[PDB]
């Protein structure tokens, strides 16, 4: 009669919350999705073994055209557990599974994770400051999407900091590095010529938030675009304007250069 | 050696990830603030007894005004700890207190845990349209803030989510209500008068976020600024334009009213 949503957290099975790993540990099914993003730090065999139970692994379809065919039936009779890398309900949607639930009669808890969303905190950047988030993606065919190119353009217009997903292809497990995502970025800034991202621009990468040694970065697109950020995943962030305590924190912990104190601030 | 900055998440002390419980039980020297959110459904004892350390407390003066003084100098020759609610490094200043660190050639880690900034995933908001955040802050004297006014103003414009931290006294033990923050929030209008938040601003409502059992509520705020939404921490949030499938989730899980289901495109 019970569906626990259960966030497994940033980076490797160490992440999910202790609240997490023992409703997991007496659920009678676990189920878990990992397409929404990847557990980069672990393997689904060293999750089960820390959860103590098989893990029925879901992909898109499997949730998103069959959720209520695989995951709900048994979770009418038994408590079942659905997890998912970050923090449920993150992933835009997995929100409507709950609706789902509801429908079929089934009761669902939500039992939250650490995120990449509220991870970046580490990077010294004051979190009222992020504005909208986007996603890059990487271009293909004849289709080149630069929506993300115009969220930056906004956010910075108002001084808040632009959060950036970088594209994975989770079941090829091909992640995007910050390097790509930049060289995109100046490809598109050669196209709509709005002075968004040119080499002079200020980034931020985190990479392997989680980890107890993540890589965190920040300095001159000309500088960085080639630098070597360690293993996957990569997140890009492009501030605004920065109150001197964030540059101070991106100069003292994140190696950028003394310049950003006087061009930046 | 090291000194290890770790969270305890959003509402008991389960929350804590795995992660950051093995970390902790090992830690000569533990340290916590209490002062910067609300874990209403835990205790210091509770705490204390999850970890097997005899946690000390520090007021918000001993962190600002002698970091390093109390907890820096053990850090030198011991594995040091200071937990928080939440995320250490979230909607709080600590990040400040890793240069400190540094300066005083001890090496700092993170251990993030569940935070309410994106636990608001839970309201069936899309978090990527979450836009600048802001501080509702109790007015005192003559002074009477404001500046969480305007933050609506520019994400409503932009058709972004506004999510709104609402003032704590820790000492003075007061937990702003979500009912407080739209009384405030109406005076403000009636003196600015930008038609930013009024009687049918819609709103959306989080209590206890963490619990089991969360309170979830959206409605007009005529008809919430009222309501019971149980006992605090307490987090509001004014929509921006709604995705079809977000006035959904509002509906269908926070009860709000049918009628806005019918998006104004
Ligand atoms: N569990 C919870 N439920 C509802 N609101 C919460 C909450 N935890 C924090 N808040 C909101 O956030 C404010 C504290 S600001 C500190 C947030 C903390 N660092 C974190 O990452 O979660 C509280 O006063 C309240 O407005």
């Amino acid at each position: 009669m019970v569906l626990y949503f259960i966030g497994l957290g940033l980076y490797d099975e160490r992440d999910i919350t202790v609240k997490g790993l023992e409703i997991a540990k007496k659920c009678d099914y676990v189920f878990a999705e990992f397409y929404t993003s990847l557990m980069a730090g672990t393997t689904l065999g060293r999750i089960q073994k820390l959860i103590g139970k098989e893990i029925r692994v879901l992909s898109r379809e499997d949730v998103e055209l069959n959720f209520e065919n695989i995951v709900l039936p048994l979770a009418k009779e038994n408590d079942v557990a659905f997890l998912t890398p970050g923090d449920p309900l993150v992933a835009t949607t997995h929100a409507e599974l709950r609706i789902r639930a509801k429908r079929a009669g089934v009761e669902s808890y939500v039992i939250h994770a650490p995120s990449i969303y509220s991870a970046v905190g580490i990077t010294g950047l004051h979190i009222y400051k992020f504005g909208k988030s986007a996603t890059v993606a990487y271009p293909e065919g004849n289709w080149f999407p630069t929506s993300y190119y115009d969220v930056i353009k906004e956010n910075a217009e108002r001084g808040l900091h632009t959060l950036l997903f970088l594209d994975i292809k989770a079941e090829k497990r091909m992640y995007m590095t910050a390097n790509e995502a930049m060289e995109l970025l100046l490809k598109v800034e050669d196209m709509k010529k709005g002075g968004v991202f040119t080499d002079d621009t200020l980034v931020v990468v985190l990479a392997r938030a989680g980890s107890l040694n993540p890589t965190i970065r920040a300095g001159y697109v000309k500088d960085l675009i080639r630098e070597d950020f360690g293993d996957p995943p990569h997140i890009l962030i492009v501030p605004g304007k920065l109150h001197i305590v964030e540059a101070e924190y991106l100069v003292e912990i994140a190696g950028a250069p003394r310049e950003i104190l006087r061009v930046n601030v």
